[PDB]
């Protein structure tokens, strides 16, 4: 009665390879699962985090590098786009003959990088103002700096795009680093190292004379002002209630409350908005609706911008543009990166090019990629097996509402709505195989020079932008894909109420025709939950069946999820990792998807009992000592195996919304009934706690 099949043996072989027998599971489930894997393996020297999610990674950049390599005399223009710039990108040659000067030719386009500029007063500084070059950097580049002002979904009407203005992003990874000292320190360092290595090279193409002291002295400068933007900035657990978030106001509005004086303007926000609107042609009056994400950031940053020069500022705003762009020259300007992603990242040296490559394309053509990965890779009918899963888990998740005690009937019911208008996404759109016009045109207004990545880059730049910006007055597009098909991963948008599930996830060991139930279920079955779970989550309960922020919960229900939640952000906010130091988990920013982990394994679990209800239980698997109860846990865990850099584990803590995974495995399981059942578990044994965790 043990299963004999070639795939059954498969995956036996990969849980047998995995696993430590050696270790107690009630002790500690991921060295039982996956202290196996840890003995065997080693972070390669290119990898800040290494596993199986990073290893289903790479073996897909695999099949990306088999369709793009190689020339097809068959390939619709849309494919030979594709080809093409990967065969830019991965042109080392070409590339490195440019040196910096593809550089050098965009410069004058953003006002100069001052520090690597004579007289940049005389040149620049005369028609500078802030309006100017930040919504240069912004509606040309992409590059938001300062203030963040977008086009996106209003998350109070989500078949409409509004203006946005929010607080920009940082050139370290979190306002946390800024600190610059004690595990941030060496970070800090190779940051303006960086920026002056940098800013010599330049120096030294354009044959200009180079002062050590005052390239010190600017880039010390520029990184004081942004300590001061990042102290600035509101932290992501301030930021985390939507309703809170959703500022909405009228130009006008904002330009009464919300002044600045940058170089002396004072600054206009009215021109500002135009100067990058401008640009698809687009008016703008003071009457204009504008959701304002960071208020608060914005009266911060008055008193600040006010204390530093045209110069400094644009010093900045260059900078971080131009960070970006230097791994794409020459090897001098690549090289000059190389202590800072040690320190952010933990790697000696960067990932093959063309993996990078592959991977740069993808991005950028998603569809088209995806179109050739699914061709080469995917199987077809995988799609009809995961819907009517994702019916099942969907159902469970339904028929679960009726067992929780801490909601009450209306928001229940109100619950219930939401769950049955989730929009489920497959593998890929067909479109992106059987409709080549569509697949050609939405790259049209591409064309790639096999010589010239650089420009290819930049040209992608002010497409995507340009395209974004044109959205302003349209509808949101209710058939577009939140992910391409070419990526393991899956997807809630609560904008779109959509889950997805691209061809990329759709693999061992979430999922196979062939391989056992208790393995699919723990697999995709779980991941299936998690993403529908989102949908109910501290973040996408604000949001209703159609995508928009309105609140359908009573208030006690609504106060009830506040406490049944606050569990974990203690559980989890409790537990400590070494790997970065003993610091412990933020149980606020990772709360959302701890929620969708301890949901979706549950409603998983219970969709597995219900098939072997109605089908019967499973033959078992050779090799091991474990019923399927006991493979459904394994599988999970397994998904997670794998283990961190220090310098990225000091990274992901701070900006990583998901709990790192080791830490999934114990805190979910900890919440698991089901789980020191299956595994026979001593009461206040490690893995089975008392007091247990749960909201869904
Ligand atoms: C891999 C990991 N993703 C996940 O854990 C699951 C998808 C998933 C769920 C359960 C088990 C495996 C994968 N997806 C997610 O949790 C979210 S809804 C998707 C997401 C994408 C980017 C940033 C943040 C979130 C990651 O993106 O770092
Ligand atoms: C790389 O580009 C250089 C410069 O145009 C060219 O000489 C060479 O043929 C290219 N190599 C490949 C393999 O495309
Ligand atoms: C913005 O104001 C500046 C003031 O220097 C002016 O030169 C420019 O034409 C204005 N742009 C728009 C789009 O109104
Ligand atoms: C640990 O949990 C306790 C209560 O269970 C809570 O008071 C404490 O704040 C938690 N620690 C952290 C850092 O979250
Ligand atoms: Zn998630």
């Amino acid at each position: 009665g043990i299963c004999k099949s070639s795939d059954c043996i498969k995956s036996a072989a990969r849980l047998i390879q995995n696993m430590d027998a050696t270790t107690e599971p009630c002790t500690d489930f991921f060295k039982y699962a996956c202290g196996g894997w840890l003995k065997r393996n080693v972070i390669p020297e290119t990898s800040s985090r290494y596993g199986n999610f990073d290893i289903l990674r790479d073996e897909l950049e695999v099949v990306l590098k088999d369709v793009l390599q190689e020339p097809k005399t068959e390939d619709i223009v849309a494919v030979q786009k594709a080809k093409a710039l990967y065969r830019s990108c991965i042109n080392e040659s070409a590339i490195d003959s440019r040196g910096g000067e593809p550089l050098l030719k965009l410069l004058p386009d953003i006002y100069g990088w001052p520090v690597a500029t004579e007289n940049w007063e005389q040149k620049y500084g005369a028609s500078w103002t802030a309006e100017k070059a930040i919504a240069q950097l912004n509606s040309k580049y992409g590059k938001k700096v300062l203030i963040n002002l977008f086009v996106g979904t209003d998350d109070k009407n989500s078949v409409n795009h509004v203006i946005h203005i929010d607080q920009p992003r940082l050139g370290l990874p979190s306002r946390d680093y800024y600190e610059c000292t004690g595990i941030y320190k060496e970070a800090c360092t190779a940051y303006v190292d960086f920026m002056i290595s940098v800013a010599r090279l330049i120096r030294q193409e354009e044959r200009l004379p180079i002062d050590e002291n005052q390239l010190a002295l600017e880039m010390n400068k520029v990184m004081e002002l942004e300590k001061e933007i990042a102290n600035a900035t509101a932290k992501p657990e301030d930021r985390n209630d939507p309703m809170l978030l959703y500022n909405k106001m009228t130009l006008a509005q904002i330009q009464n409350n919300f002044s600045l004086e940058i170089n002396g303007k004072p600054f206009s926000w009215l021109n500002f908005t135009n100067e990058i609107m401008s640009t698809v042609n687009i008016s703008i009056t003071n009457e204009e609706d504008v959701v304002v994400y960071a208020p608060e950031y914005l009266t911060k940053l008055k008193p600040i911008l006010t204390k530093y020069s045209a110069r400094d500022l644009q010093n900045l705003m260059s900078w971080r543009f131009i960070m970006d762009l230097v791994s794409s020259l020459s090897r001098t300007y690549k090289e000059s990166r190389n202590a800072f992603r040690k320190a952010l990242y933990g790697t000696t040296s960067e990932t093959a090019t063309w993996r990078r490559c592959a991977n740069y394309v993808n991005g950028n053509m998603e569809n088209a990629v995806g179109r050739l990965y699914v061709e080469a890779a995917f199987a077809g009918e995988s799609k009809h097996v995961v819907e009517d899963l994702i019916a099942q888990i969907r159902e469970v998740f339904i028929q679960t509402l009726d067992d929780l005690t801490w909601m009450d009937a209306e928001t229940k019911k109100r619950a219930e709505e939401k769950a049955l208008a989730i929009k489920e996404r497959i593998g890929y759109p067909d479109d992106i195989v059987s409709n080549d016009n569509k697949l050609n045109n939405e790259y049209l207004e591409l064309n790639y020079k096999e010589d010239e990545y650089f420009e290819n880059i930049i040209q992608n730049l002010k497409f995507s932008q340009s395209k974004q910006l044109k959205k302003l007055r349209e509808k949101v597009d209710k058939d577009e894909w939140i992910s391409g098909a070419a990526v393991v991963n899956a997807f809630y948008s609560s904008g779109r109420n959509q889950i997805v599930f691209p061809a990329g996830i759709l693999q061992p060991p979430f999922f196979s025709a062939q391989q056992s139930n208790s393995l699919n279920y723990g697999g995709i079955g779980m991941v299936i939950g998690h993403e529908i779970t989102h949908g109910f989550d501290d973040n996408g309960r604000n949001f209703n069946k159609d995508g928009d922020l309105v609140d359908w919960w009573t208030q006690q229900s609504a106060s009830n999820f506040k406490e049944q939640s606050q569990c974990m952000v203690y559980q989890y906010g409790n537990f400590s990792w070494d790997l970065a130091g003993g610091q412990h988990l933020n149980g606020i920013n990772t709360l959302g998807e701890n929620i969708a982990d301890n949901g979706g394994l549950g409603q998983a679990y219970r969709a597995y009992q219900n098939y072997i209800k109605k089908n019967g239980e499973e033959k078992l698997l050779p090799g091991l000592d474990l019923n399927h109860k006991q493979l459904f846990f394994l599988n999970f865990a397994q998904v997670w195996c794998g283990t961190y850099r220090p310098e990225y584990a000091v990274n992901s803590i701070k900006t990583d919304v998901h709990s790192p995974g080791n830490f999934r495995i114990i805190g979910t399981l900890q919440n698991s009934a089901e789980f020191s059942e299956a595994f026979h578990c001593r009461k206040n044994s490690y893995m089975n706690p008392e007091k247990k965790c749960r909201v869904w």
